[PDB]
């Protein structure tokens, strides 16, 4: 779920302190820390010119005085070590993680009584999102520094605790802004200096490779505890599918190649179910737009060798891939040929889902003389043969896309042979589907003849009614009459034809 939040994202304290003291800055950077301590003085005494501050002889607030407001010359080295100690251990703690800090670009309201500082605008300094996390990362310096100093203060006071004393990462953007703003014109000023500072989404993209590195490792498993886990991270691949560019095309690879992993398996099962919504996972890699891809293909053409030989687990993601055809209908030609060949697999005799399948795998002239044939069958309406048939019959829709409307009208009239069929089931059901693949097929005088058929729809409500008049003084058998007549009815739904009415 928390997946689910990051995929819509995209569309006793244990405190970590770096170590500093240890740490070496190189001597001539201290010249720069002269120049941030310097800074920092002059903008310190402009605060207090904002309020009116002067020098005076004592620490009086209410004096509106304050003896530091001297000039930073005036400053001792060693006072100017009370400031410059922030900027040493704030640098010696990227140094400890080895920041780079180096030379680069070229270096650089009524007044009142007492010095006066005429400051650089510090605080308009546009920080790179790559440098906005260094300074989060300087200010969670400061934060689990004097908040680790802060911590042993309070469990060495026999104190409980305070609110600062929490991992960066919890804190309202505002706290995170306290010690940000101070990291921002430690880096804000490095910037202004121009000299280079380095640490020395899409994420979930590259996140997703790096789940197919761990899918590697499920090929690893494969080879074959970490492995329901695994499992459970399809699952999360399957959610965040629910969430789905030439990089989510490698992503579409990783698919192919998760896909691949678990046609090892192909040929408990709650996760070969997992596998099937893996597969409309790639049915998302379909969605993306190397040849490899097509070797799962090769795969497909053996497995429907097997099918010579009459598991099938293997066939239902052929027709979940096929769905991802149905994608490529809504969007390697010899790999095509390959289907072609399974499509002689099934042509060679349940298994009616794959022949939906293969009516998929149709998205050449021989195609239309082979389909004119399957008319020809058509003419002879054992009904399995026909339900097989159906394939071809969606494959002809797929055809379409002129005579192929006439032939559709033989359909209806295969439709009327279902309806004479239908007289008197699951095989019926999958008709219903062929209902569909009419509803796909969508002339009247065909309608007319199928409207006899109401007739005949109409006969067998009026037995049926009389069998409820029996029962009056069973009514299951006519129960599935009238669903199958109800199919016959999703087929005048196929009719909707009205405005010429």
């Amino acid at each position: 779920c928390l997946c689910a939040i990051a995929g819509a994202l995209p569309p006793n304290f244990d405190p970590r302190p770096v170590e500093t003291l240890n740490v070496i800055i190189p001597e001539k950077l201290d010249s720069f820390i002269n120049k941030f301590a310097e800074y920092t003085h002059e903008k310190w005494a402009f605060d207090k010119i904002q309020n009116n501050w002067s020098y005076g002889e004592n620490v009086d607030e209410e004096l509106k005085t304050h003896p530091m407001l001297r000039p930073y010359k005036t400053f001792s080295e060693k006072d100017k070590e009370i400031y410059r100690w922030p900027i040493k251990e704030s640098l010696k703690a990227m140094i400890a993680w080895e920041w780079t800090i180096e030379k680069a670009r070229e270096g650089e309201y009524d007044p009142r009584e007492g010095y006066n500082p005429q400051p650089p605008d510090l605080s308009g300094v546009t920080l790179s999102r790559e440098l906005q996390a260094m300074a989060e990362q300087l200010a969670e310096n400061y934060h689990n520094t004097w908040g680790r100093k802060k911590k042993q203060e309070l469990e060495a006071k026999g104190g409980g605790t305070h609110p600062l004393l929490v991992p960066y990462d919890t804190l309202t953007a505002k706290e995170k802004a306290r010690d940000r703003e101070k990291a921002q014109e430690l880096l804000k000023f490095l910037q202004m200096n121009g000299y280079a500072v380095t640490r020395g989404y899409f994420l979930s993209t590259p996140a997703k490779v790096l789940g197919s590195g761990g899918h590697a490792s499920n090929k690893e498993k494969e080879m074959i505890f970490c492995k329901l886990a695994a499992l459970v991270r399809h699952r999360v691949s399957l959610f965040g599918t629910d969430a789905p560019l030439h990089i989510l095309a490698r992503s579409l690879d990783a698919r192919t190649v998760m896909k691949s992993g678990p046609e090892i398996v192909k040929a408990f099962f709650e996760s070969a179910s997992e596998d099937i919504e893996k597969m409309v996972e790639n049915l998302r890699l379909g969605k993306v737009s190397t040849t490899v891809a097509l070797l799962p293909v090769l795969t497909t053409l053996f497995q429907h060798i097997a099918q010579h030989q009459f598991l099938d687990d293997v066939q239902v993601s052929c027709y979940r891939t096929l769905c991802s055809i149905y994608s490529l209908g809504t969007t390697v030609e010899k790999l095509r040929p390959a289907l072609g060949e399974c499509l002689a697999r099934l042509a060679a005799a349940a298994f009616l889902e794959p022949q939906l399948n293969e009516y998929n795998a149709c998205s050449t002239l021989p195609m239309l003389c082979s389909y004119l044939p399957r008319w020809w069958e058509r003419g002879p309406e054992p009904a399995l043969p026909a339900g097989a048939p159906p394939p071809c019959t969606a494959v002809t829709s797929d055809h379409l896309n002129g005579n192929i409307l006439r032939i559709i009208v033989n359909n209806l009239g295969i439709d009327e042979a279902t309806w004479m069929k239908r007289l008197a089931v699951s095989r019926a059901r999958p008709e219903l589907l062929h209902s569909h693949f009419i509803p796909t097929i969508g002339k009247r005088a065909g309608k007319v003849v199928a409207e006899e058929e109401q007739l005949r729809l109409e006969a067998k409500a009026e037995a049926e009614e009389g069998e409820l008049l029996v029962r009056d003084e069973c009514r299951d058998l006519y129960a599935l009459y009238p669903l199958l007549i109800r199919y016959v009815d999703n087929n005048r739904a196929h009719w909707l034809p009205n405005a010429n009415a």
